[PDB]
């Protein structure tokens, strides 16, 4: 699809056996979502943005289905205010900037 | 032009006749630049981030190019990580996500 931006680019996604609403953000490099359960081993990490910086669970090998596309990457889990799709799942999907 | 998301989206931005490198942002709501000096008078605002919010100086129709795509708009000065180009600007360029 071809998404303007009007609006925030929100979109559903399919994450450990639960429905989100998530923003297509290509200013992060990382995929970030508020606190959920997810499976296997985790590892802290401290990701940062404008505001300053928030601990987040790092799980590796995450399935996650974006407007049909199924892509597979390392998910962050914290305390976020938005929950954010970055650039590490957005190539999966094919997803580019065009003007 | 198409950006692929390998790689962050940086491009070179000309302002007060300056370049400098911005990453071009879909999860901005705003333009956020590093501190510089700008004409006129500012409007205060507060901004909201992956770490909280932050202060920041708002200077409206301001010229900006980015990509030499020339656009005259809203542009906020303040503690950014890295200057940011968001959707206020990314859509005087017609910058669509597609995939
Ligand atoms: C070590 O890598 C980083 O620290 N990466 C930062 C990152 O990806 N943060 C995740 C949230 C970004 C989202 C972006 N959209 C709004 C919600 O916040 C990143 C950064 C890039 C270039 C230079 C320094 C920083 C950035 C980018 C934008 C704003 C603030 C920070
Ligand atoms: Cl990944
Ligand atoms: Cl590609
Ligand atoms: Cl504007």
């Amino acid at each position: 699809p071809q998404i303007t931006l009007w609006q925030r680019p929100l979109v559903t996604i399919k994450i450990g056996g639960q429905l989100k609403e998530a923003l297509l953000d290509t200013g992060a490099d990382d995929t970030v979502l508020e606190e959920m359960n997810l499976p296997g081993r985790w590892k802290p990490k401290m990701i940062g943005g404008i505001g300053g910086f928030i601990k987040v669970r790092q799980y590796d090998q995450i399935l996650i289905e974006i407007c049909g596309h199924k892509a597979i990457g390392t998910v962050l889990v914290g305390p976020t205010p938005v929950n954010i799709i970055g650039r590490n799942l957005l190539t999966q999907i094919g997803c580019t900037l065009n003007f």
